[PDB]
């Protein structure tokens, strides 16, 4: 279980990076033979993959990195409103902390400033993490982690990342400008129309 927690933490980061591609199968024994450890280690960390739904086994092809329909996008959608407007209209200026939305802006806008467009996806999906604990619970963060993993699949299918992107990092700093000025109620309407804008977009160009 540690020698497979930290293969399936490596195999979880290359896809979430983008190094493999959704869509692509992972190898069993190229793994195997690259990291030197045994086939049921790999075949376990593909088992926690699979119910990060970051991969689907095919019947006798082998694993390969999920490519998420257009239902998955919706459905992704509707957990995201419901989870991140509670965590911004139920946030107390008086007491809740905005340090972890502030340090994903940070290090969105530094993937910005050297052209990193992927890096760009992956910290807006940090900001809307972030987001999504300001409900306090860590419950709503484990139970979170799939739909986050399934996120940024869909921006690695898009590749539009420079394009896409942008637009939708100046709009994470409004929001943020919004909490940061007390104004929830603001921030959580601005939120909301985001959803809805990005996931419209996003079904626009959908293969």
């Amino acid at each position: 279980t540690s020698r497979t927690t930290r293969v399936a933490g490596i195999l979880r980061d290359a896809i979430i990076d983008g190094t493999f591609r959704p869509g692509a199968r992972l190898s069993e024994p190229d793994i195997c033979a690259a990291l030197d450890v045994s086939r049921n280690t790999v075949r376990e960390a593909f088992q926690i993959l699979i119910e990060d739904r970051l991969v689907a086994h095919e019947l006798n092809r082998g694993v390969f990195v999920r490519v998420p329909t257009a239902e998955d996008i919706t459905e992704l959608y509707i957990c995201r409103r419901v989870v991140e407007c509670a965590g911004v209209n139920g946030f107390d200026p008086a007491t809740g902390d905005l340090s972890r939305v502030a340090e994903a802006l940070d290090l969105a806008d530094e993937r910005y400033a050297v052209e990193d467009w992927t890096g760009v996806g992956t910290a807006d999906i940090h900001f809307h993490s972030a987001l999504a604990s300001l409900n306090n619970s860590n419950r709503i963060d484990e139970l979170m982690r799939s739909v986050w993993n399934e996120a940024r699949l869909v921006f690695h299918v898009m590749d539009d990342a420079h394009r896409f992107h942008g637009p939708y990092l100046t709009r994470n700093h409004e929001i943020y400008d919004a909490l940061a000025a007390g104004n929830t109620e603001a921030a959580g309407q601005l939120l909301k129309t985001y959803l809805e804008d990005a996931e419209a977009q996003i079904l626009g160009a959908y293969r």
